[PDB]
């Protein structure tokens, strides 16, 4: 069914909203429904998968796509999972909410591919605790 749409958007969809979306479908429920955007997309990051499925969350059915203000203005929330996302926010009227989180982009920390690996489960932490205190709080 629908009720809700929860709407992710990031400066590079394909890392950062994906998996933001795979933490959210868990954490909330049929209650809402869960898409992402971002300023651009490149496709379902390898990483963004990954980092999911050693979870258990099988992200490899989603799809990345570039923001459209169709779903933006329809949400009830929107999710800035970066600061300088924020300001691609064409409209969002009072039926909609929005939401601020500083996450760097995982697929391009570097040093070694350890330190690069790592970084991903920092990220995945980091998001799926976010979505754990929002769906927890309420925020």
């Amino acid at each position: 069914m629908e009720n809700k749409i929860i709407y992710f958007l990031c400066t590079g969809n394909s890392c950062r909203s994906q998996m933001a979306e795979g933490w959210a479908k868990q954490y909330l429920g049929d209650e809402w429904k869960v898409y992402s955007a971002g300023i651009e997309a490149h496709g379902l990051n390898p990483n963004a998968v990954k980092a999911m499925k050693e979870v258990g969350i099988d992200i490899s059915n989603q799809t990345s796509d570039i923001i459209d203000s169709d779903i933006l203005n329809n949400a009830d929330l929107v999710v800035t999972l970066c600061g300088d996302a924020a300001d691609k926010c064409p409209m969002t009227p009072p039926h909609v909410k929005r939401e601020h989180w500083g996450f760097d982009d995982p697929a391009r920390a570097q040093g070694t591919e350890e330190e690069k690996w790592a970084f991903f489960q920092r990220v995945r932490d980091e998001i799926g605790n976010r979505l754990k205190e929002f769906a927890e709080t309420g925020k």
